[PDB]
């Protein structure tokens, strides 16, 4: 599908609350899974609200030494879009620009990257 | 990510409102493109309300015969999702080993052909 509809997609409040719930049943319990951590931060730096997807990174960051390589393709592009939606643009572009490094013909990647450009320009920065 | 979070997932209001607007306005253009189309049904086949989710149905199986292979993968996937979200057991188990005949190994697809066995069958079906 279009890249820029995932880039720029709003978490539903139903999404975002379900997986609030099941991160916080987890944190009571004492055992978080990379799982319902990452089901929260895909959450949160969807969110359309600054605090939400300020969280959604710091869990993202948090999960990147423990991931699998094929975990860690996923982290690093919601670390790309959550920073591309804080105007944390140079952040953004760092994290996308690795994922490039690893997958030189990933023009999915390469998109989000013209998508995070165009945005940075469009600001002066 | 989790398939049973794909599956699942509901549309935010604002980007159901947004695909809708930009279907509607190339509808009135006498223009509409299988990105846009797909766009749209995208968002209502994730609908929590049942006559989004039957329209997007619609629009995923007029744009079948017109999508190239990768592009079919695509409409096949939330033909799958949006007939599950109906109870058409039946009809989205079809179009998800339809999914394996062509791609045997795709996990992620036959995660999927759990998921909808599994409610169906906690349905009596
Ligand atoms: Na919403």
């Amino acid at each position: 599908g279009s890249m820029e509809a995932v880039l720029n997609e709003l978490v539903s409040v139903e999404d975002l609350l379900k997986f609030e719930k099941k991160f916080q049943s987890e944190k009571a319990a004492g055992s978080v899974s990379k799982s319902t951590q990452f089901e929260y931060a895909w959450c949160l730096v969807r969110s359309k609200y600054n605090d939400d997807i300020r969280k959604g990174i710091v869990l993202l960051e948090e999960l990147l030494p423990k991931g699998s390589k094929e975990e860690q393709r996923d982290y690093v592009f919601y670390l790309a879009v959550g920073n591309y939606r804080l105007k944390e643009y140079e952040k953004a572009l760092k994290y996308v620009r690795g994922l490039l490094q690893t997958e030189p013909q990933n023009n999915q990647a390469k998109e989000l990257e013209r998508l995070i450009d165009k945005a940075m320009k469009k600001d002066g920065l």
